This record gives C-alpha cells, structure tokens and sequence, in this order.
C-alpha cells in the first residue's frame, strides 16, 4: 500500500501544487476544498496522515486537529498556514500537532515531514492489525463471542 | 524559586528579574550565555530563562548545552527575532515554553513558576532516593 495522505486547503491551486508535490514524493493523495468534507472520509482505520490549511469556511484547521485528537491521538496531523504565528505554533505542537508549516514554505520541509509522520502511522497500524489478527484464534473458537457480555 | 535569567538588552533584563522577583524568585541575571552557563550545574535547583539573538553564544546553542547538561533542567526561550520554524523545533527538542516579545507580564511568569516546579518535583525524587540507602538496586560494591 502506497503512502497516503488527506490534504485540506480552500485555496485551491495551491491544494493541487501541493498534491502534484506530495504525489512526487511517493503518496496517494485525496485532497478537499474543507475540513468537512475531509471528516468523512477519516476515522480510527485511516491508514494514512492529515496536512491541512488553518483558515477556511466553516471548520478551521485548529477545529479539524480537535476532532481528530479526538478520534485517534495517533492519526499524525500537520498544520499548513499563512494565518499563523509563533504563539498559535507552539500551542499547535504543545497540543501534539506532528507538525506547523507557514506558507510560503519550502517543499522538502514538507515533504520529510510528511514522509516521516507517515512511517510512524504505518508502525502503528500494522501493529494494531497484528494484535487482532492474534485474536483470529479465540474469535474462531467463539471464546470471544462468549466472552462478550463480560465487557 | 530559582532562576538564571540571560539577555543582551540591559533595560529588559532588569524589568524581567523584577518582575520574576515579583513573582518570588530570586534571580541571577546575565547579559551572557556562557558566563551564566559557567555558573550552572546538574545539580541547580532552579530552571533558566534566556533571549535568543545575542553577543556571543546565542540561547538557542545555550539551550542545546543545558539539554546535554541535564535534559530535566527547564528551559523558557524568549525572543523578538524568532519565527514559527525555529519555535516548533525548539518546543519538540524539549525547550519548556518559546515566547516573543513583546510578551505579557503574566505569561512569563506563569510559565516560570510552572516549571519550577516541574523542576522542584524533579529534584526532590532525586533527593529522596540518594537519602534511601535501600532504594538501590543492582550493582554494589564493597572493600
Ligand atoms: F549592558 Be549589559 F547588558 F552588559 F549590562
Ligand atoms: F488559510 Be491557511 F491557514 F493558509
Ligand atoms: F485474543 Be485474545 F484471546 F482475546
Ligand atoms: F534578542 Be532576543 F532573541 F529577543
Ligand atoms: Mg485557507
Ligand atoms: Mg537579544
């Protein structure tokens, strides 16, 4: 599976010069005109990371990053911005934002970035997937089926 | 309440130490990062608060020694020449706050008492265990 990425930005152009960027650079990415839209599509199975733009219509990058905060504290998001500044930056990452990007910005800042908050999402999710399919065996065997009252 | 308060800009220095006396700290303030550097140690109590674009050693290469020093001594940046790379790298390589100038009084400050304590909680667990001579395990020695 390829890397893959959800890509938030209203500023439209810029959207596809990102995604033309981050395509170069190995990911399959979707990418959404807003943070809405972008939901979803997202949930606790995502396999990939979230880049986003702050100010848009509607929910705000900030508001996007609570939301999946809340989903899944460890589906990576990184902050793109040309609203920002130091102290919203350093709240974003105190917060646990993987990452707060200012416009103009250079593409490899991006791009590593991007690249390395996605290996971390993989480690996580394969993990997950070798933890249930550990549990293949009691679930056949209905134990789990039996047990589940219990929880 | 301790702290090693450094910046170049002699008229800042002083309002901070005041207001950080204020605050109830008792503070060594410098205009240089090596000499308030040369007065630390692992074993300081307190936590440092310095300026970035100085004379010198800068605070970002200061922090850098004060992390190899002893990674649990908090660090406060302060600066007026900062921008958002710089503080993002700073918070994730561990720097307790990063804050431009200008700032409010009571950001300051409630970000040098926070990690004074942090600082203090830190000290005391080392204190407690060196004072239990049985909360050593492993490796002894003996004549
Ligand atoms: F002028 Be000073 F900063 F050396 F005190
Ligand atoms: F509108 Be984004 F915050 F650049
Ligand atoms: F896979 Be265990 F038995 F819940
Ligand atoms: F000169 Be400091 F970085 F404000
Ligand atoms: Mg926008
Ligand atoms: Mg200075």
């Amino acid at each position: 599976a390829a890397p893959s990425v959800f890509l938030i930005d209203d500023d439209r152009d810029l959207r596809k010069a990102m995604q033309q960027t981050l395509e170069l650079a190995g990911f399959t990415v979707s990418s959404f005109a807003s943070a809405t839209e972008a939901l979803a599509g997202l949930s606790a199975d995502f396999a990939g990371i979230v880049i986003s733009d702050i100010r848009m219509p509607g929910m705000d990058g900030l508001a996007l990053f609570r939301k999946i905060l809340a989903l899944d504290p460890d589906l990576p998001m990184i902050l793109v911005t040309g609203h920002g500044d130091i102290p919203m930056a350093v709240q974003a990452i105190q917060d646990g934002a993987y990452d707060f990007i200012a416009k103009p910005f250079a593409a490899d800042r991006l791009v590593q970035s991007a690249r390395r908050a996605e290996k971390k999402r993989r480690l996580v999710m394969e993990n997950r997937s070798l933890r249930r399919a550990a549990e293949a065996a009691s679930e056949g065997l209905k134990l789990a089926a039996a047990l589940e009252h219990h929880h």
